[PDB]
Order: C-alpha cells, then structure tokens, then sequence
C-alpha cells in the first residue's frame, strides 16, 4: 500500500513525507523514544503526551500522591535533541506503547483518552474522569491491562501545516557563559488577554513588611516560550504607597515554575495615572515542566506605616500572554492522557516509540544532508481523507489496548 | 456535491470544506435575525464582514442630517459561539435585507477587497467604484425586493480559529474578563510618528495640545500597540501628558489610554515613553477605523514668555491579533439604503455555515469527525468559480435573481 | 405516488392510512382549522401549536402585552371537537398556514420547532426563538407576515398507538354541571417533586397567616391530570394549622386551576403529620395550556400575634401523572409562531388541515364503516428513505410559505 | 455489512440507529462504564447487570459475607450522567467484560441471564445460578477470573418507545434539598397486595405496644415508585391506635427506605377506619436496588395496663406502582456474574459500553442536532434472520470472553 498510510497507521515501520500541497525540500527521520518511569507509593499516575507535537517533546509524567495532588516526575523526550541538528520540522506520524514491564521483589489498569484541547482546559484529570473528556467512542480506551498496555496513535488534526522553527541555537557570543540564544517556534501564536482589574478597589491597614494580594489567577498552556506584555494602571489618594508585583507561572502539580518581577518598589504618586508595564520574557530553557496557569501577586507598602494606617489604590489594566507558535496544531492541542491505578509501588511502566518528521538541516548537518521534495503518490492524499472520513467504521483509534492495535496491524498487512 | 450546495445555497445547511485541512469537527449553521430601524434621513448603511470566522456578522449604522454616520448596533449571529466553541472555520453564507415595514427607497451594494477604513467613498452613490468587479456590486435594487449578500472564498485551506472564548480564571474583580483569542495571522500596522520633529511653543496654564498623528486602521476584536517615542530638550522643568485615541467608523471615540502622565522631562538625556498598550475585545463597542495619538506639554512653574520646546522621534507597533486572517478584516460587503421612509423596519435575515470544535465541556457530549470524503469536490468548486463571470455567481445579488439562480441550480 | 407520503408532505390534499404494524380496523378524516386573529397593541404575539397532537387541539394564541408579559388570547381547535363523534384516533399528518389577511409590509416571523414541551423552552421572546434547536430545517427567521409560514408536522415515530380521544361516557348525576369521560392515557408522563427534605421553616406570624411558596416548578399538561403523594410535617411549637393549596400555572402566569390540599390542618406536636395529595384536574377545567405548578402553604398559630415565631420541619414528594403526556405528539414536540412589528389591529389568518385514523364512537359505529386500510408494500420504506435524507432534500418542519408552494409543485411533478 | 448488526455484536465499536418504525429525530453515544472492584474476605461476590436498562445505571455489586448474607457495594453506572444532557433514550447495544487484573490464579465465574426481575430469581448462589435459564446460551460455568467473561446484551423488543430520563427540570424551592424530575414513566409495572381479607388481630397489651409484620413481598424497583391503596379497620375495643410503616428492602436485607403510613391513627368503634397510603418514592431515596416490601403494624393501647386485650379485625389493599417498570430492560432481563475464590484484596475489573439513541435536554439541543437516521433496507430482516438463528450461530448473551474475542474474529472476516 502506499507508504504515507503505512507510516501513519504503522510509525514504527518509519517515515514517509506527507502528500499534502507543503512541497519543501526535506528529509525524513524517525527519532525513537524509550523510558522506564518508576510508580510511586499510590501505585497511580498520569503520562500526559503532546500527540501532535513538532518535535522533540513527546510527554510528561506525573505520580499520584497520597494526598491527591499530582506531582512532576520529569518530561519524556525523542532520543536525540533535534533542535541541536535541525532548523524545521513537520510531524508525519507516531505511536508509543505504555505497559508495565516489572514487578517488586515477590497488578494495574489503564485509562486513556485524547482531548481535543490543551492541558489545562480539562475539566476532571482522575483516572475516572478522563473517561468523559471526548464523547468520541474511539478516542478512549477503559481498564485495559497494565501488562498488555495501551497504544497511543498520532491521528492529524490538519494537514498542509508549515515547517515550524524547532527552537535551535543561533550563533551567538556573550559575556555571560549562561547566555543562550534561539529561534523559536512561532508561527501561529496563542494569545490569551486578561483584563485583570476594571477600577478595582484596593484597601487595607498597614502592616508591616507590606499586604500581599492575588489579583488574579488563570489557566493557560506553555511548554516553550512565551512572552507577557501590557500594563496597570493605579490611582490612588494616599501619599507614600509603594508596590511590589510578581508574576507566577504554575506548572501541573501547583508547583511554581516561573516567577518574574514586574514591579519593584515602584512607588505611586498622588492623583496620577501611574503605569506598571509588562516586558517579559520567558525563554524555553526555563520552563522545566508544563505551565498550566498564571497568576499576579502585588504587594502594597507605606515605608513610614503606622498600625492603622491606610493603604488604598484603585487599578485598571489588560495583559497578553502570547505563546510563541502555541496556535499550531499539534503544540498544545491535542492531548492524549495515560492514567495508570492500582499498580504495585515501585513497578516499572515501561514507554517505548518512534516519531517520525519531515525537517530541514541546520547549516552545519545542511552540508552532508541531501533534502528533497520527496515521493510523488497521486492517490496518497484521497485514500488518507478516505480512511479518517471512515474511521469509525473501520475502528482507527488514537488509543487502543495493545493487543487490539497489534490485531489491526496484521489485518492491515 | 453537498459542499457546491453549501457554499451557493448557505440556507440550506452546512458542508465541510473540501481542502486538506483535515480536523475532527461538527458541523453547524447559526440564523441571524434583525429588524433594523431606519433613521430620519432614510438613509444608513450596512457593514458585513462576510468571511468573518465567528458570531460577528456586521454593524448598522444611520446617516445623520449633517451628513455623518451615527452607529447603530451590530449584527451578530442567534448564539454566542465563543460561550459553546473555541475554534472555528467559516463554511458558507448568506444574508437578505429588504424592507418589511410601511410607517419606497433603494439599495446599492458592493463586495470591497479591503477592511472597512481603507475605503475611499462611503457615500450610497461612492460605493458602486469600490470594486471594478461587476459581480460584486448591484445597484438601485428596489427596498421591498431586497438585496441578498453571499459569500464568496477568500482562500481555502485556511487554518481554524481561536473564537476569543473565556477561560478558567478567578479574581479579586467581579469584572474581571480573561480570554483566548483569534491570534494567528496577526495583522501588523508600523508607525513612525516623529524622526526629531521639533516642538516649540510659549508656555500656557494648562499646558499645549498637538495631534501628533491619525492614522487609518481597522480593529474589531483584540489589538496591542506597543513602541516607543523618545524626546530631547534644553528647557527644564517640562512634563509630557501623552494618550492613545481608537475611533470608530462614526468618529466617536471608542477607546482611550493614558501612555504618559505627568513623565518630566530631564535635559541633555533621552527621555523614553514606552508603549505597553492591550485592548480586548470587550472594550471595543464598534468597529475601530483609525487611531491617534495626543500629547500634551507643559512647565509648572512657568511664566509668560518661557518657552517650551523638545524634539522626538519614535514608532509604534500596532498588532491586531488574528487580523490578517481571511475574513477577519477583508473583505466588506456594503449594503447602502437610501429613501427609505423614517421609521420603517429594514430586516436582515440570514444563516452561517461553520466546522467548529468545541469547548471542554461541550466536547464531552458533542462527537467530531473528519468528514464525509468527496473527491471531486474541490475541482468542481474551483471550476465553478473560474467560471464565475460566465456563471454569474454575485457576492451581492438583486434577490429576485438570487431565487431564480437557486431554481436554475437545483433543476440543473 | 405512495397516498401516504402525499398526504405527510401535503397534508391539505387529504388522509391516508399509515404504513405501519399498528392494524386497527378505522376510518379517515380531515379536520380543517380556521381562525382570525387579532394582533394587540405592541404588534407582537406567539401562536403555540402542538404539530403532532393526537386530536382536536391544534394550538394556542398569545398576544405579547406592552410590560413585556403574554396574555392568553384563545385555544386553536379543529373546526368539530372530535371527541364527541370518536373514541380513538392517530394523527396521520397536518399543516397550517399563518399569515397576514388584512389592514385597518406591516411586520415579520420567526418559527422554530422544539423537541420539548411548552415549559422547556428557555427563551420564548422573537429573537430567542431561533436557537430552541439546532436543526436548520426546524427553525425559518423573519418571513413577511404577508408572504406567511407554513407549520408541517413530521413524525416522532411510528407504530404509535391509538389514544382515547377523552370522549363523554354514559354517566347520570344529581349535578347539571356532571361530567364524564374516557381520557388520554396511554404512555403517562411522571413528575416527581422532593419539594422538602427536611427543610426547616421558621416564620414571624403576620395576620392571616404566613404564606410561603414551598417550592414552583416547570410541568406541561393540557389534559387531566392528577396528583399524588405526600408531605410530612414536624413541629415542637403548639397550636399551629397549615392551609395548603396548589396552584396550576399558564404560559401567561395566570392562575389556571386552583386545589385546597390543606384546609386548618393542625400540627401535632412529637408526631409525623402527613398532608396526602389526592387531585384530580379533569380536562374541562383546563382553560390554557400549564407550564408550572406551584405550592402554597399557610403557617398560622392559634393566638394571632403579628410577630410570634412559627415553625416546622417538612419532608415530601408528589407525583405528578399528566395523562397520555408522553405519547408523542401530546406534548412534545411543540411549533412556536411567533410575530412582531404588525399593525394593530391587524387579522393574523390560520388555516390548515389535520389528518387521522378514527374509531366512531358507538352511536356513529352503527353508520361508519372501518377497514384496516390499503395495503401498500413499499410506502414505509419510501417513508424512511424520505426522511433520512430530510437535510439533502430540505423537508423542514416551518418553511416560508412561497417556499412550500414551489417544494409541492416541485413534487407534484417527479410524482 | 449492516452497521446495526456491528453494533448489536459488536457494541464497542460504537453506536448506530436501531432499525425499526419508531422514527425519531435523534443521536448516537457511546458511554463506557469501568470499575475496579475490591473482593471481600470470602473471596466471593455477585455483580447484578440490567443488561437493557435503557439509561446510566448498568449494574450493582455485592460482596458475599461469612455468615452467608450479601453485602451492597456500589452502583455500577456510565460515566456521565445521563440524564444530566438528555431527556430521552433508547438502548441501542451493550457489551461489558468482567475479569481480574490484579494479584496481592484465582478463582472462578458463572454467569446467566434470567428472563425476570432481580427479585424473582428463586437462587442466587454460585451453583444455583446455573439454572435460572434452560437457555444454553443464557449460561456459562466456571470460567478463569483471569480470562473473564462477556456480557453481551440482546434485544428484549423493537420499536420500544424513548425513555424519560428522570432528567431534572426547572424548578425553585426554599429547601436547598429540592429535588424535581421527569421520570421514566410508560410502561409502569403494578403490583397488587391484598395483605388482609379480615384478618384477626388480638394480642395482650404491652408498654410500648404490639408490633407485628402483617406482609412481606417481592417487588422490583431502581427507580421512582408510588405506593397506593387502603387498609379499613374495625374494632370493638376502645381507646386502641396504630403506627404503620412501609419498610423497602434492599437485595442484601438491608432497609433502605422506611415511610410512616399511620401515627397514633387511633380506632373508633364500630365504624369503619380507614388508613389510606400515599406514597412517593422518589430516586434520589433509592440507593441500592429494592427487592422487597414490608408493611409493620403498631398496636396500642393509651390507657392501657398489664393484662388488657387488644384486638382488630382488618381489610385492605395496596397497589405499588414503578413508574416504567414494565418497560423492557428496566428491571428484566438481569445478568448475573458470579464469582468465587478469589483471593481477598484483588481487583474485579469492568469495562464496557453502552450505545443509545438520544434526544439532548433543551440547552444541549441548542449546540445538538439531530436526525432520523440512516435508512438501511434489509437491517431489520437481517437482525431477525441472525437472531432466529440464535443457537446455531452460538451468539450468546454471556461468554467466556476468549470465544467472544474468536466470535468477532470470525465475524470481521
Ligand atoms: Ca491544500
Ligand atoms: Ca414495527
């Protein structure tokens, strides 16, 4: 059969270039991912895997605790880091299986589902819930054994999408041996706006080392680079009002993952508008797990306070996040979850698979590397929009018990 | 060819679009109802955004005695999509406007390739040049008879978008508002409003105002201006007021922000006023059509005769997020009535065709899917609009004709 | 052409047995319906049509007041009430037509079909209207009054059985005012109301006692119903008495019908006092369509002092049984009409026509024959192909009526 | 192929219209329904499923207990609530799997499908079971835990009318505890208790007075019932009064809802004394399947010493309405899974599907549309041809779930 349905039905039989109108000179490559996750003491947790991601970030792993929350194990990547060798990318097809592979010294169900939306946006991440994220029949998968494990397939959510810029390092030289430099994903932007204050009042007493408030609080998605910009601005009728501002970004578990000043005693001044302006930059390196939300904290301070004392001011004021390239299908959206219960502490649940791109050299691999505009296959395209417009029919999941997809294959072949 | 029908035919239903753009979706059609009330001069004007990919379908406004227009209200879609929805495709669609009420008057139309504020002549005579194209302008058709606007493709394979919908937040302001919003594609306008412009002026209390700059643009959902403007003086003790100005199509003023206050100006140095402006789309009541910037100069313990003067030079950067994204801005389709008895009722009534995904919450009852395969769909839609001219297929119609050509469709 | 789908599509062109599995030995009728309405001040109204009602209530007219509430104008029946020549009947198909007929251009519609009943609606202004659905073969926008709509009813099933009509029976009484009769049964729809679980009330007295509103709650019923069960009341406060009533709510908010349930019951102290619902609201008391009901209760304490403190704890749930409620059609689905911007004063016209399968009566049985009905082998499945491919063929439910016009010739001439 | 028969075979690969006469405008869902049930201490348990119950509730589970009695566990439902987005529903097909899948082999299954309502089974123990059906396609015996068994369900009936839901309607009370439903109600199933036919009552008095259990009877209810009818006393005695409760008793002998029909309802000589039932259980109250029904009668005297007679003569019946009881798969047929030495401590897991046909509640049929369904000529002559030949073709309503995997093999092919 024809190589492109091959490759996104089978990844782990290799790559092949999308038959879509992106005629680019390229090359194909398929970068294997393999990892041995330990289960904590619940003996549940959570993979949360970027289906669609152009590159090489193919998941997360949270464990459960004890206490209900989840917290971050680490990310699971490709074998290699293709930024370091590569300037673009276009994700052509990927499949990973997730079972458990050991037992402790002298157990375990799966839940899986694809959500059509970003990490953040799901209502209910219990082991449970997820099974009500999609009404779509074949984009869940319930209790299937530890030990056969489950098969997550990459299905498209659009074709003809561009080249994204991988996040590589442009040349650069600095003073600081930290300095790093990149060209980042960008094409396509999310943006969030939130307007964190209308003439919001504020007032309290004194106190001294200054009172703390948050604004606001807000769910989001960044996995890299974002930057927030726009500005408050204060009014107030007091004399001697200094402020404190901070921004927070959290990550998955509630842990803090980002947190940049924004105000630094910045002191008000009396029937005035007074403007606190957003200038910030949150570069890839610096984002160690996924932020699911943002949040503003403000700290309102009058240096020669008294007990009693007054501190009032009132606000206005509109931010922009925008995640760079965060629009591009795929980024951020979709996200297939992998909920494992019930399965003995200190196991090992085992996750294995191959993607497979379409990318465009750096300028040093660009001399040894041939790039081409690849295979022409004049049906390729409509017998692919065939199968997905009769994929309920023929049963193509996103997740499947792998038992089944094994079946599927052979079926196929 | 269930889409060729879709598409000629917004009335009867959606389609998804042939392209490559292969997303799981649903499919739905959205009414727009409208019963307009025509001012003292008998004359208004109609703005539709017809490739616009959410709930905004356009915007009434009535021409006043001293010839400016007045805005009315917009026209949107029976639901809110954003509350349902958080991306979108435009499929098809058509909307009709006659009058329905006798308490006479005519219509002129034209489909422009630009956004609203990059026309020339608005008046209900001006519009029948905005196009060289005879199919996307009618002109005189009768009130009572009706105009009907459809339309027409501007690009496919167009990615879906973001439907500016609210998102998980919680705040000390009961008036606080967060979103996700129409962001790919972002249109970009670039001005330099000062390269060492010199001002120079006797000092006054109360200080001196200038217009820097008016400048054209257009606006109807989220926008960020951002920059900076850097002055030089030799006098001391002179303070800048500076503020941004969005106007409407009707030259009201939609919205203001303060960029300097009371920011003193220090000698020998360079004194920078940044730019860190974002509007959201809940401020802006009517479309925006262009922007300015005032400043105003002054010296507080001044005197008759003390002059005031600095040089600038500065750009600003103003993002309209999603802006450049087909449909978004361009094109407009005008629907200009004239003569039209005071106080009659001129009804718009029409249907959206949209692929759509929806939100969290809906997405747990509501199934999307790739959509049925028709493989000569797209040749067949591209055939028929190379043909356009010879097939005669209008974005703005008499809507007498607009019926026979339906009837001559479904009988070929 | 299959007589079936002509008289489903066009219904004015007469009755035809339907092609089902239901084998009743009947007969056919067509029942036309006409009426001029008066449209009030504000120019606008809503007419309610019941599009698959079993029987002679086509619909119900309401004018739109200038405080923005509507008032109940008059029911829509079929010109004879059917009732009192049959037993029995299945509606088979029906259209009606609303337009415009004079002038003492003056105004526009929007109609939708609901897959609900009349109180499920959450929007019933002009405007609203159009989301009731999301079909857009089930909802038209802004149609001339002039030009009109027209309303086709489309199945909600098949193989439905035959509902008694709520005919007279033989009966004799002392009362003049007696009455009778065989009602709409089959397939009831049940209302369970928890109206309290343990909900505490305490209340400073006030002269003629205080009166609480227990609880209101969204039904719909245009044919008897009754209602059932049981509130239980607790108190350790002495000498109080309870007035209960239950009040049955119109669309326009007026009260319909009015029952005592509690008339001076008194509370013993340390015991369960229970207050049993036993009602029954017979048809002929119904004057317009209820979309709620509500329960009133009375707190009085002996004395009569503004001020005392009264109090009791109260656990309970009613049954509500609307009769024949869920047979489809009785209720469900429901075709709002609805006007604005006419004339005042102004005749809003309707016409049309219902089809059906009757059993007489049997005075008229001894002169009605009844068959079982022509025999035509592939005019289900022509059905069932027709409507599966509704959207492609564009049958809708509210069409502009010029649209319907050109839809039946279009039809008359394949056929 | 026929999409009904893959659905009807084959219910988890999705839902699609059944074909017959009762053409409504509606839409397809698929609702999956996983648990990971504990075992008991006797490594015995019984899962009850309503294999047609045309709405959310699937089933219940109960533990075995030492002393021979059942213990109720939980519901066993999809995972959504139903009735919460739709109004109306028909069952379409349903498929569970139940087998273990954990270990602190073990154990063995025996499963059947009775043609009545769970009370009317006259044996639920492991063995007995076997014999509820002469069916030997209703029946399957000592099947390994660790492979499992398939619930399949088969129609009990075409051209069923749409359920209600017991969807919530709109309605405002001043008890927060308010609750206001549109229950399912066609089809009601009654039950007629004739519980006295002038019974002679006459004990001597007693502090505290005389109780006595003038009826039990099986009954069948899961969800809203109403109670009706009278019992009329006579008496010669005076100063007597009685206490009346109805008691509902659950499967596993446990009260779970008690109502007071009579207090201190005192006797008037040579009269006729009339106590009349009014009741309405909602489902809210219901909180395990009830299997029975007894009415306890109190008889007292006030001024009432050591030695006094006291006595009744009574006459009276009830008529116990369940509102939808008679619909088919409301409260028949019923699968039992049976299950027995597993070890303690293991997990008994569940996965399936439930496939209807629904009409969404009025704010979820403003984003849903709906339809009448595709036309498929000869799919209900297909359905009666495999299902007449039901034995020859071994299509089964339990199975040991290796042979259904081997069935739907030789199916797809
Ligand atoms: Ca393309
Ligand atoms: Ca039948």
């Amino acid at each position: 059969i024809v190589p492109f349905i091959r490759s996104l039905l089978m990844p782990t039989t290799g790559p092949a270039s999308i038959p879509d109108d992106t005629l680019e000179k390229h090359t194909l490559r398929s970068e294997t991912s393999t990892y041995n996750l330990t289960v904590g003491d619940t003996g549940s947790g959570l993979i949360v895997f970027f289906p669609g991601f152009p590159g090489s970030i193919v998941g997360a792993h949270y464990t459960l605790q004890s206490n209900g929350n989840y917290k971050f194990d680490q990310m699971l990547l490709t074998a290699q880091n293709l930024p370091a060798s590569y300037n673009y990318c276009r994700l052509v097809s990927r499949s990973l299986t997730v079972r458990s592979s050991t037992l402790p010294g002298g157990n375990g169900t799966i839940n899986a589902v694809t959500f059509q939306g970003s990490l953040s946006e799901l209502t209910d991440v219990s082991y449970n819930g997820l099974m009500s994220a999609t009404a779509n029949i074949n984009d869940k998968i319930g209790n299937v054994l530890v030990g056969e494990g489950v098969t997550v397939l990459s299905l498209p959510t659009s074709y003809d999408l561009g080249y994204v810029r991988l996040g590589d390092p442009i040349p650069a030289i600095g003073l600081d041996p930290k300095m790093v430099a990149t060209c980042d994903s960008s094409d396509r932007p999310r943006v969030y706006t939130i307007t964190a204050a209308d003439d919001y009042q504020f007032s309290s007493q004194y106190q001294s080392g200054g009172v703390t408030i948050t604004l606001f609080s807000a769910n989001i998605d960044a996995i890299t680079s974002l930057s927030i910009g726009g500005e408050l601005v204060f009014h107030t009728s007091v004399h001697g009002l200094a402020l404190d501002a901070t921004i927070y970004l959290i990550g998955f578990d509630g842990t803090t993952v980002i947190t940049r000043a924004v105000a630094s005693d910045n002191g008000l001044t009396t029937g005035i508008d007074n403007l606190m302006p957003f200038n910030l930059v949150i570069p890839t390196n610096e984002i160690t797990q996924p932020i699911t939300s943002i949040k503003l904290e403000i700290v309102t301070s009058k240096s020669g306070g008294q007990a009693g004392d007054q501190m009032s001011w009132s606000a206005s004021g509109s931010l922009a996040v925008t995640i760079h390239g965060g629009n591009y299908p795929g980024a951020l959206r979709p996200v297939t979850l992998v909920a494992y219960e019930r399965v003995a502490t200190g196991s090992v649940v085992t996750v294995a698979g191959v993607s497979n791109f379409e990318l465009i050299p750096n300028p040093e691999l660009a001399k040894n590397l041939v790039t081409e505009y690849g295979r022409f296959d004049p049906g390729a395209m409509n017998y692919t929009k065939l199968i997905l417009s009769e994929r309920e029919r023929l049963g193509i999941k996103t997740v499947w018990p792998t038992r089944e997809y094994t079946d599927f294959r052979e079926y196929f072949m």
